[PDB]
């Protein structure tokens, strides 16, 4: 009922919502509409960081606030690049696809997040490739046609076709296969640097679960997003617009990578928090025959095929883990076993942690035949126990900067005060000296089923003395839980 | 060994042996798949806190204190057998919470048994006497200095007050009255349970907390309040005091009576009580109980959580159809809507005896406009919330003690009028939201002129909006104008 | 070219060039070397931060205001030169404060110079003006789109108020009304500036803030309103505006009031005092002026900053020995001694005018107790703080409109009674507090029989350690009993 | 007037102070004492960051509430290690030692601190050896003389012939030359590593800067010091009681020395904040001639001199700064003129950053002689000015983990959990290949006096050809501000 040069004002009043991240933020209707759905309310049944919850109390977070970060963030910065550069052409219609696949690059997701693309369906289903992202897609697509979405979108300047393709692309990569991407033109290649970044990894879902992870867990986050934005700025490098950073912001996006890498080794790779993952797993495993899930037309699916119908998929969350612990089901019996181990916190028992040493490094192929080795290990030791490769479990972590061997930085370009539109390379050696010589290690964690004192200590014997057969590096404390078995190493003294 | 925990709120916090031994139990653990918000979750994101991190930090805070005044009056006699006992009353307190926490025992169970008489701290009783016997916990206490059978009992009394019908406490003497007021304060609500919750819910609801109960810590004396040693704060602290209600009063209303909050609370224990009589859950000896009935029974109650929300949400069971409904229209945000707040004027204070008659006041209302629909009894919903300062009309800072600077062993009283003439004239409150189940736009718009009828018929205060949502309406009532 | 800088509240804040160019001048960077809350260093060793700091700040969210005003209601016509108008406002709101900042004009002034009517807000607007002049400003205004003349007047305006003795401002017209409620709002005190202090103070102190300026921010609207556009808050927004005018009054009762800053406050204006005769500050043409007159000439102001404080203790001049020796006491933490506290109890407010005549009523009481030392008006400090909302007895919601839901262009009014039975009855008040400059052991004792006796005679509040501090004169007054 | 076991009960009650920091801290009545002396007060008109603030406006912060930090983590250590292990025999006199240790290590700073002794003194008076610290002892010597401190330390149990000999080596190390203290012996060598721990940096003094330093600088802390109290033991190493780290956060002792590094890099080495520092302390020289400070017994002093006299050098803070920017004698205007610059923001004009390549080190003999050089280029650059020596300032900044070349943590020993009293060492390799390679580096850093836009576009010439000549590193906006220069040095492409 007011008006404005002869034309009736409308007043579009948008959702606002409080995270304790990110303050109070507007939700376009649009996503509003895509939110309020079962298939993505669905996040909010599955922790952010899986077992981790059972080391940091704090940890209970669950991946739906986490996907409204990433969908915010993605907001703020296609908005900050267009605010500054106008030139780029950036449309409402551009902003809202980033926001959406910011929203929905999660929605593949199974119970305990990675543990479950990470752990389980590689072990109960080693004859297929799954990844959560594949599986976003696919939950994605479920989403729209489920829920009507399509027309929605068209209401708000989206053109459903294309744009659908350009949020599957932003949240899985090129779709086939030059340019390798249709729902956008190279002028916008930057727009898919901005949720999920595949050529360096600077993206919105790390800024988000820096922040959010850190106050969860209790750690601090030294990362500063804000800035980063601030000093953002899109450049054409290569006959592509990408995004590019200010020259002397570089130390910051060294320490960006170091930061993740800190949360990897303090959190997220927790000794303690990996072996929950791998119990539950275990557990998973046990129950996969006997647990039920009804997906499309009447039909029954495994927590191991779930992931083939979404509409199964949508019902397998964390839930299962509580389905088990509470079932009665005499065929339920080892798996629920296995949970109350976890709850009366008689878990498998941490041996140690070592590093190959060359330029070696232990392959994939080779992690089912590592418990075999360590069991078969010789230590000149008097024990009362003799333990089997039954008995261990070896855990190898790849532990990188993104693109394993590689450096991250080294794809970053960058913009110099005297001429903004002009991207450049820097390299190592013009930064510091005192930045890692190498940018991809692995860690190999032993543990032991065994959990009885004397088992334990055999355990160390036989660990430490595989190591010293394969020349993998000292363990921290091996001369103290080992003092028997590392004299007889000379490269380790 | 003790163990060592990083929490959010506390830092790195030490947990004796024996409250590990405790914590470690299928009946501690529960508390891991209970919101402590409850439906709060679904309006605040960031509100996916469990009551197991808060109760560890309940137990950590009442260590705390009594170590603090431990240490810095020994005449206490405070030994580390009463620091445990504190801790683990702390720990405990909450054992009783069932699913979405105050939801369970606040609107469920009212509604599903109205026959009993059930709050959560009578749980949290029965589910630690449960923990202490299936877990063989009795020797472990004896190993560490603890006489169970004292202490069992001195715990319980932390929980849930006297257990019996003066001093009217067993686990303690009068010379550790104090240790009473610590993890539950019966008398004015100065406790460390609030001290967590402040600063837990406010870190992930993103709400800023204003109250430092370190603080109220480090000025925190004992001294004889007739014949009994009680912790007294400092005189000039008395500000902070207040302070801290006015805390717990913003947190309530900001979130945990925020109106959509409540609604979602309201429709997911609609949803339970669709569901009772089709789940059930295995107890002791093979018995089967129903969600009502599973608090008759701590090993069936063991297995009750915010799972059972889940569980009804993906069920096929069709008997279990019409629960699963209402769940569903939680997910697609199909909400009953919102149409108005208003309060009593007078000294008129709503009994919760009338509760059930008011959705049909409402719908007896006789507003002069010309409508569309006409609505029924059923089709509104009056939620009654009491705001207060935790004992109803009675200010709680009438029954705090302190001490002055040049006499700090001597305790006084401090007046309201001592203080400040700015602080609230009255200390308990009524607020009615009324909500309607038809949701499309000619029934919110009938429901907004029974409501502004109905408040006008009953003097209650004028809606914010009234003149807005019932322009024809508000003109009748000249003590709105 | 723009600049970002990085502050601690804020984050990274960019400054567009016209304002680095106003920043950078010798009458803007004097702000660096005036601390906040001045004596309350002293008592909170966090505030140590300047007004130079604060002032960035309010210039940061005064744009971040009007910009999202602008964002959501194009029909405003907010234009870049409004936006940086209202940002130069921000940042030279505080460039008339003094030494210690509110010390200045609060205490020193007015008794180094009683016939004269000094504000720090009219000596942001001669600052300003000295600012503009002596550093060819109003060419680099041009060159961004700024009208010098209309626009320096309306800067003026939004810092002190109407210039002149119906539509009192010049600057801008009735449909930009809303300009002038951003940086200091005149009307109901709801501005950017107390949401930077708050935010800042709180960080610097030690003390959490509960207010959230985000918020409001992004429920704030512009409606009609007597013919005047407006902003209006949304009408579930009200209990979190009466929280804000609490978060000040608690901010003051914790902080800026403390009794301790409040008394270093009162020995430095009285070292000031006694240095006032003997410092000289050289202004225009080589000109002479002494602390207290340094107010009459920019360019003598521009030099005057906390340094006073640092000049006068490394003096060795004899003749500010007295001054000098009053500052060294500071140093010695040998601090006048705090008596107590009392307040007023009818609808009885104690004049400006009587204060003065304060410490001979108290040395002139006659307590029924034997003491060691008679003691003198001159050996009594009376303070007198008012305690309010910002507008006196005022009510501050009453003059803020607010919209609804439905109808988010209408302005409305909300009465107290609508929002809740536990607000403030009142919403000004006065506390007493008295100290004595004799600190030995018998003198302070006596102060204390001389005080409660005053209070008893005046039917002031009992002070709440009466009891214990006079305990002979307390029974006397059965009031009290 | 109450009484346990017949003896009447005193109750004597500390002052508590608000930090933001660490919250509220109950102080020691002898503290208090301390505290409240000019000498110590003093410290409420020194900078912390010295000319930081100027370019970070939180960082108005000063050494005072810094030092009550200090002394307050300082005792919360000594606590703990007691609490754990009574063994130890730390005494309450050990404590308070310890907390005035902490209290008084930074009462030698001069104004805006690090700049006094690290630009200023170096420059005014090169004869002489002057440190913050050496400052701090005679600081603290005069404090308790002035104030009648002793007998009150007598009174709370110290001995204060002993003590104050001890307090003094903390703050300074060793006061001669075996065992080289002698306020403590071998098995309280621990105490010697709380407050300024001379053999590995772990100390108290840096975790209060961390912490105090990010909350005023907009900056967010990621070291917890909090945790690293609670892993700290006191175990046997080579017949010292030293204190050491669990074996397990070896990674977080790593990050604590990086974040160190960040904070130089972020802030207190910044470009403009150490320009900032170069104009004030020329303005100090300038000025040094004219300003007369009162000493003991009338003697006068200059800025320079006033650190010979502890009486002088206590009414010696950054007023000084004010004292010259208010001044009216002509003699002080050109000091006055410099400071005016600061105030309009006319600054000298950063020119750009460079390092060395090989095993090279630019030694301090040769700093003076560096802007020369630069002047001497010859750069093959069609230019309007020609710049002189005297035109160029070269900053050489030595960035470290504390130790010069050296790895702290090879300075660290540990222990494991299963034998808590055994001290352990850990190598580099044992814990990650992702560390630094080396711990030392120099930064380069030149600008110019001439302001004007051809004066710093011919310095961009000179400074480029100059790192070119004596294979620096390229700059890293090289190629940009100097696209004629870069090419000709085929190993920067
Ligand atoms: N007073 C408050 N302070 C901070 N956050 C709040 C407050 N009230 C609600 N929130 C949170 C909860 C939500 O995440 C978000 C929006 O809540 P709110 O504005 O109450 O939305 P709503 O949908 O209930 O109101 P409406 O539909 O009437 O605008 O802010
Ligand atoms: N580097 C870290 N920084 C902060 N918190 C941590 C870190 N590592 C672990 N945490 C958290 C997780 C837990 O809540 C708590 C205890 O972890 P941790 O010290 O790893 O115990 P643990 O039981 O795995 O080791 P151990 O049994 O060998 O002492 O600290
Ligand atoms: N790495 C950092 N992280 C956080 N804040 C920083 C960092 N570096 C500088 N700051 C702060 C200091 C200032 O308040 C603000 C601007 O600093 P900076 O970006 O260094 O500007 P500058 O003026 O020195 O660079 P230039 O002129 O080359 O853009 O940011
Ligand atoms: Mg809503
Ligand atoms: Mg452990
Ligand atoms: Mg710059
Ligand atoms: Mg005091």
């Amino acid at each position: 009922n007011l008006y404005f040069q002869g034309s009736q004002i409308h007043v579009d009043t948008m959702k606002v919502i409080n995270d304790p991240i990110h303050g109070h933020i507007e939700l376009h209707p649009l996503l509003v509409r895509i939110i309020d759905t079962p298939q993505f309310q669905r996040l909010r049944y599955i922790k952010q960081l899986g077992g981790g919850y059972y080391v940091f109390p704090g940890a209970s977070h669950n991946r739906f606030e986490h996907s409204l970060g990433v969908g915010y963030l993605a907001g703020c910065l296609v908005h900050a690049l267009g605010e500054k550069q106008p030139e780029l052409q950036i449309s409402e219609r551009d902003v809202l696809c980033v926001q959406i696949a910011g929203l929905c690059h999660d929605l593949g997701h199974g119970p305990f997040s990675h543990m479950f693309d990470g752990r389980f369906i590689p072990l109960a289903r080693p004859e297929v490739k799954w990844t959560h992202e594949q599986g976003s897609v696919m939950m994605f697509e479920h989403l729209i046609n489920s829920n009507g979405i399509k027309p929605v979108m068209e209401q708000y300047g989206l053109i459903p076709e294309e744009d659908i393709y350009f949020i599957k692309e932003q949240i899985v990569g090129p779709l086939e296969s030059l340019w390798p991407y249709k729902g956008r033109p190279e002028n916008k290649s930057f727009l898919y640097e901005i949720v999920s970044n595949k050529r360096n990894g600077i993206d919105v879902d790390k800024w988000d679960y820096f922040a959010r992870d850190c106050h969860h867990l209790g750690i601090q986050n030294n990362f500063d997003y804000k800035r980063f934005i601030k000093f953002a700025r899109v450049c054409e490098v290569d006959n592509e617009l990408r995004i590019c950073a200010r020259d002397k912001e570089v130390g910051n996006l060294y320490d960006m990578f170091h930061t993740r890498n800190s949360l990897h080794r303090r959190a997220y790779q927790h000794k303690v928090g990996n072996i929950i993952d791998t119990m539950i797993t275990d557990a998973f495993l046990k129950a996969d025959d006997y647990i039920e899930i009804t997906g499309a037309g009447g039909k029954k699916y495994r927590i191991s095929t779930a992931i083939d119908d979404m509409e199964a998929y949508t019902k397998l969350t964390d839930n299962i883990f509580l389905e088990i612990l509470y079932s009665t089901d005499p065929k339920l019996k080892d798996a629920r076993e296995i949970l109350k181990q976890i709850e009366y916190r008689n878990l498998f028992k941490y041996v140690g942690e070592t590093q190959p040493t060359g330029q070696i490094k232990i392959k994939r192929e080779d992690y089912e035949s590592l418990p075999k080795e360590v069991a078969s290990a010789k230590p000149k030791v008097l024990l009362d126990v003799k333990l089997k490769a039954e008995d261990f479990i070896v855990d190898v972590i790849n532990m990188d900067y993104g693109m394993q061997e590689k450096n991250p930085i080294d794809h970053v370009s960058f913009y110099c005060k005297t001429a903004p539109n002009r991207a450049i390379r820097i390299t190592k050696n013009q930064v510091s000296q005192l930045l890692p010589e190498k940018f991809a290690e692995q860690l190999i964690r032993v543990y032991c089923k065994k959990v009885d004192r004397k088992s334990l200590y055999a355990a160390r014997q036989y660990f430490v003395q595989w190591c010293a057969d394969r020349n993998f590096t000292k363990p921290q404390d091996g001369d103290v839980i080992a003092p028997l078995i590392t004299p007889q190493k000379k490269e380790w003294n």
